[PDB]
């Protein structure tokens, strides 16, 4: 029933930061650039278009700001833009010097569908180094009430929110340039009062290092305020009597850069991106201290004035202007991925180290199959022992048949032994896929018994994705161990941790050759539960954000349906770059929500210790995931039936 | 009279962030680690030592926090540390769960010289994902009054400042972990109330990406709050039942990282750095909107309680724990420098572009000597013309004799002409170092006359360092031009902009060969005014911070006296790495303050347009530097006589 | 499209202060005098008519105020005036004792178009010396709410503003007599709250010195409150049992007297004047501390009640009731002009003195052409040298040919030398109106070279009007000098400074004869840029107030079109009293806005030091005028095309 391909119906809001062509001291010309860009934003289906500080006059005109003809021309141009907006989709946020009471104010005028919703004055006017703003303009901090524009009294002040009544996830707040650089910025109080999209109009003459400063402050605002931050600075056309300009625009969301434009461009530029209002909503739902901070500042935050507007956004397929990683646990960017792998590995190792110290260095018993998970756990166990100054021969590795394993153990210098469970199984199957659980259980039973006998503990090797799907023999089974270093690591990341270890090369070339052989042999269960690439994608969206299934399918389809779009991490030869149809994503998603929400929780409910690894979450019922073991997944399956097309 | 080699006498404060060895549930053991580290901080002359969240109990002990024997043992250990501090220099900030009224609070105890100065509870206790803090502990936001510790009632609450009565630049405020992550952090209000050093005790279980998050928030706090930010997280010893720890510590100052320690270390680590309290003071003096923000929140900021203590810091030579760049305008880090050069060049080019458009593309007249400055200006002029779609033959370059110049002009395809001023000079010297000003003036006179005749403007090529020192023939002279693209660029950066242009290679190999020849010929005036490396060093300290001369000499001596210490930017063969004695630095500094404060302002007072380039400042009297043309430098010279040793 | 001849369309508001004929204790008679005067105000197109304190009863009637028949008769008369006002243009402000709650109040009733807008009680009732007011009447300070008049509840209190909704520059506030004499008058808070026109109804028995006291307080109110102040006192008809009355009325604007009436008149009198609401608006726009004062008293100023009314003023030519000086820099009044010239001369001299001291008394090099500007600068240079005890022979004066100059230098006893640039020019024009810039440049080049050679500085002589219009050879040119004493002095004032110096006679009769010869020869460039009388007129309006071009043309046409109207300063024989048509004023104004806003700023952007002289402004880019060097004057030219008739 929803239009599945509509970004607006999935909770996105399309927003634009625009750098126009400045004609200093010519408001009709600045307005014609603005209108042209605003029409491009309309054609793109954008809900918001933010322009540079003092758009209609030029930022850089100093005492010209005070000339009656300049100020009159700004009013005439502004009113003409307002009439134009009757036919434009986006809210426009346009800068203007405007008269109010005794002075002119440096303002952002918020315009929508033929009306002015509000006028927001800059709160802090720098008057130091290259800035002289208090000479021409009055501070807006603490100003409230209304301003008279074109025959209407409209809201004026630095306490205004603009809330889309048909898009509750979109609540706009506006501030100007210096306002975001002070210790207590107006946007931070507005975020706590309910703003989700924070706009900044900037003039910002460019000097060496200044772009880094803008980025630092806008990025950290977006993170600390669990918000999108939409920034536009002035560019070509501002006076270069004493100053230069780079026209930078950028869009941040919760600390992530969604889009940015060319610095020092020839001609106008825009950043345009779909902000996920549900991502912002999900972060604020979970981070309770955000709301405790609002309650601490209740008087400050409860008094904002909320001005309502109806956006009436396009209902159809307008694409999705957003990078959606195929692997939420495996960043495509190589530098970022190296860092993640470094971090995961040390998490795993230091976790195990603390366990070994607290137990006065037991021997470590571990089942090794030659598979990715147990290969990597053995490497972790080895490094933990090395760092604790303990002999590698205190590692007791067991192959348990019902290849690369013995090679790897021999290359590491750990104690390797191979017990054949075939026979004990047989006497079991007699005294009482059955076949295949008896084996799994007898593996575990043995490992524990040897650990008892040898003064050791059992290290587990099962991974987070297996925990998510309940892929595991419950009880006496592979979940059970004294400490599982892989419990927090999703299957999709495991191969990269191994690659990272090989690249490290800190184990020497023989060990690297065996690990490489493991990767080559294992990479090329997924037949029952489907591709781990898709199941790890849904696990992240559910565990981090609680997104509904149709939202997850939509993100997954944009990431995965076309192998040529987007980016792939390192380690994917062209031939190993699969693409998935919506029918496939839908199928594996029905299996995901059933197994995750309903079937699998009981198996997780009694997990072994092991460290949390991913910022996306782990599944410890002592930690990130508290849930009932006895619930149906009916509503999630029904949501898929209702909202995700069959193909 | 001061001890010139004393970092404390130059306004530094030495601060330490420490990660100790956690013994969970054993306060006597945690306190013994703390005391050992605190004694190391004492030996280092540190004024402050901050430890991880809940130091005395362990952060990670969950319901064990509520056990009477744990809480009793924390009190006994805390009191014993307090008695120990009688003999230690630094203020210690140690975490503890402490009983107050109905509940325990997650606290930082601030300890100095045998007394507890104050107890600061955490304001926001996360209870989401891996955090369960509201289960055991009460929120401290809004709590005031006193807490009873060891027979004394001491200040308790999240409104405390600790001010060193003998070191006014050191005013401490403390917050804990999550407190810095909310939209309106307690430290931001404390900065506005007067805090200059903000401490954070953190537990912070480590996950992929989390260190980047800590960095983002601590760095941007330090920048937006014009403060130092001292952060310590827990490491080895915390429980790894569900979580891992990386022991990270770091020290930020105004957005710059001063120090950080090894992640996931074996054993304890500290970051130790000298914070420049005068840098923080100078930034706050200049950025008036910082204080406007305090006045907006007057009620909030005026009610902090200030607790005084006397530090009585070491008076002798304890070195300087701080990286002091030799070239404040030329970052040693290659990536940072590439960025700076990219930015300067585009500033210069786009500045000139706007001037050319506004004048309907005049011809551009430029004097070319073959020197660094005029070589680079000709490159800028060329690129500006290219970008504006204008013919290079509209550039009119003139050699004016009284080599690489004609080569470069020919290689660029601009119009080159060589006028010999020898003869006109002669008739001048007759009709009325004199010799050598007549020449300089006749150069200018000609250039303007040709510009008039040819429908053009004169581009200036003099640089910022020449403006700073008044190295220039005033009037009809080389200062005068229609637009100076070099006016904002200090001499020390010029050579690197040329190198950057060569590396760009966007002009082709012939032009690159000529530029390289310019560098080789020119690099190897400074005999009258001294080394530009030293004069640019002092210019930055004066223009950005207004530091007194003894402070400038001290920084310069630490940067420059030993060629083997510190880092050099790219482009300095081993043989070109000079070192300077204090006697030399003192000599050039006396010349600097006389020329800068007294002699040179009149020549700057009428400068041509050109863009500001460096975040350090430019010298436009319309911009960064407003000063009288008729003042003595007596007090600065006297300060040198009184406070800088002769050698 | 505007009616150019309409004072209302140019932002004037016509206001009247009226002294009526008092019939003590006869309200019908007082109302008939009021109505007669109000009809005269209507016929004059006045927007406001203010009457004396207690108009309807008589001020002086003491306990008769308390008689029921007196109070009833006041109500009946008041209601009848109110019905009459249905047909009158002006707001009427009429005094009445009115019952409210327990007492009568001394009130001003504000009446407009058939309704009572508000009733304002006197705040402070003097009861000392001849005043007994608290005996009969209650204080109004702090009273709010409404009063019942003629079946309507209307606003009552000392917090009322009356704002013309179709004339935003007209916001009225009313106070009574003693209210303006206390340290914190109600009108001062009303000005900060937005009042631009402050009315005072006064009874004010007249004694020796009292008129001076009224003037002092009303004048300084109008200045400190950047407002018009409209004052009317009672006259004939008040009881002379113990007191006399002088019927004074006056209208002040920003410290200037606009109009006043005959003291002790036989019959009624009115002051009627057009208040420039744009002048008040421009002063408040520029004086930021006025608004800082409002923000300091925010609670006080934000709570005024604003009562709106539509004036619907006459749209046609009603003349202009205002003295508009032909020379904003040259007051017509001889005493005022002598003072201005005394002040300018000492400004110039003391400026130069400080420069000479700071440079340890250099020789002073100056180009002397015999013209007004260089003649006067040489006199200034001479007096500065005399005052500093320095020999006149240290002045080095140069004639530079391409008469009165050598006479004047010889008469002063300075060192005179005549260099002929003819020849050096020639060799210049060869090595490369051109002709005529080469000369100007060679003048400058020489002067600087001689200054270098002789241990001196170059004094500039160019004037403010030349700076305004960019009349000057940029660069090496006549702008350039070490110190310009004329930089702040407009051309129109220069001749009067010379006349003043002659009258002083402090140089002796020979020098006076030469100066007189200079005036006679020079007085009788203006062919390219037009009459300096018109260009200085526009410069003042732009620099002081930022008025739009049509407003400037309107003022200039009223000042200049008829030589017989208005006043001329001293020094204008009948034959030298030009008049200008609107077509001429329009033509020179188009040239003015193009040169001033667009063409000329670059030449000013690098000005030499020199002191600000006129309260109207100077053009130092370090001082009064910060503006871009690269802006178009399109909007000002377009404003002229749209709004100023061709002739």
């Amino acid at each position: 029933s929803m239009n599945f391909y509509s970004a607006y119906q999935h909770g996105f809001v399309r927003v634009a930061a625009c750098t126009h062509h400045t004609t200093i001291g010519d408001p009709a010309a600045n307005a014609a650039s603005v209108l042209d860009m605003a029409r491009a934003c309309h054609d793109d289906g954008a809900a918001l278009a933010v322009f540079p500080e003092l758009t209609l006059s030029g930022y850089s005109i100093e005492d010209v700001l005070l000339q009656d003809s300049l100020l009159d021309a700004v009013e005439d141009a502004l009113l003409d833009l307002v009439t134009e907006s009757a036919d434009l989709l986006p809210v426009l946020v346009v800068g203007a010097p405007l008269r109010h009471r005794h002075r002119i104010y440096n303002t952002a005028v918020v315009i929508h569908r033929g009306a002015v919703l509000g006028v927001v004055p800059k709160s802090y006017l720098p008057t130091y180094r290259e800035f002289y703003e208090r000479r021409q303009m009055a501070p807006g901090d603490g100003e409230r009430g209304t301003i008279r524009i074109g025959g209407a009294d409209v809201a004026f002040g630095t306490d205004l929110l603009f809330a889309a009544s048909d898009l509750p996830g979109f609540v706009l707040h506006v501030e100007i340039a210096e306002d975001m650089f002070v210790p207590m910025p107006p946007s931070a109080e507005a975020a706590l009062a309910g703003a989700t999209v924070l706009a900044n109009l900037s003039g910002s003459p460019i000097t060496i290092g200044r772009a880094e400063d803008r980025r630092l402050l806008a990025r950290s605002a977006s993170a600390r305020c669990l918000a999108a931050y939409v920034y536009a600075a002035a560019g070509e056309g501002e006076s270069t009597t004493d100053l230069a300009w780079d026209g930078q625009t950028m869009i941040w969301e919760n600390g992530a850069l969604l889009a940015e434009s060319e610095r020092f461009p020839k001609g106008v530029r825009r950043s345009v991106a779909d902000v996920d209002t549900e991502l912002l909503r999900s972060e604020r739902l979970r981070m309770g201290t955000f709301d405790d901070n609002r309650r601490h500042h209740r008087e400050l935050t409860e008094s904002f004035r909320r001005i309502d507007f109806a956006l009436d956004p396009p209902a159809g397929d307008i694409g999705l202007l957003r990078e959606v990683e195929r692997f939420p646990f495996v960043p495509a960017d190589p530098q970022r991925l190296q860092q993640d792998c470094y971090e995961a590995y040390n998490i795993q190792v230091s976790g195990l180290e603390q366990r070994l110290r607290a137990l006065d260095y037991p021997k470590v018993v571990i089942g090794v199959s030659g598979g990715l998970d147990s290969t990597h756990a053995l490497i972790v166990a080895t490094h933990a022992m090395d760092r604790e100054g303990r002999p590698r021969s205190d590692i007791l590795a067991f192959a348990l048949p019902g290849n690369n394993a013995i090679k790897l153990a021999r290359a590491l210098g750990v104690t390797f032994s191979e017990i054949d469970i075939g026979d004990t199984a047989r006497l079991m199957l007699h005294t009482i896929v059955t076949f295949e659980n008896v084996q799994a259980g007898l593996r575990t039973d043995y490992l524990f018994r040897i650990a008892n006998q040898r003064g050791g503990i059992v290290l587990g090797t099962g991974d987070l994705s297996e925990l998510a799907l309940g892929w595991s023999t419950y009880g006496v089974g592979d979940q059970m161990s004294h400490y599982n270093v892989n419990a927090g690591v999703p299957k999709t990341l495991i191969q990269h941790l191994i690659r990272w270890v090989i690249s490290a090369g800190e184990f020497g070339e023989k060990v690297g050759e065996v690990l490489q052989s493991v990767l080559d042999t294992e990479i090329t269960s997924e037949a029952k539960v489907g591709p781990f690439a898709l199941q790890d994608f849904s696990l992240f969206q559910v565990l981090r954000y609680g997104f509904r299934p149709s939202k997850i399918a939509f993100l997954a389809w944009h990431a995965w349906n076309d192998a040529e779009r987007g980016n792939w991490p390192p380690g994917f030869p062209k031939s190993e770059r699969p693409s998935y149809s919506l029918a496939e994503i839908r199928h594996w998603l029905q299996i995901f929500v059933q197994r995750f929400y309903s079937f699998s929780q009981f198996k997780r409910s009694a997990l072994p210790n092991g460290p949390k690894v991913s910022h996306g979450g782990a599944l410890s019922p002592r930690g990130d995931w508290r849930a009932p073991s006895d619930m149906s997944a009916r509503i999630w399956l029904d949501q898929i039936d209702r909202e995700v097309p069959k193909g």
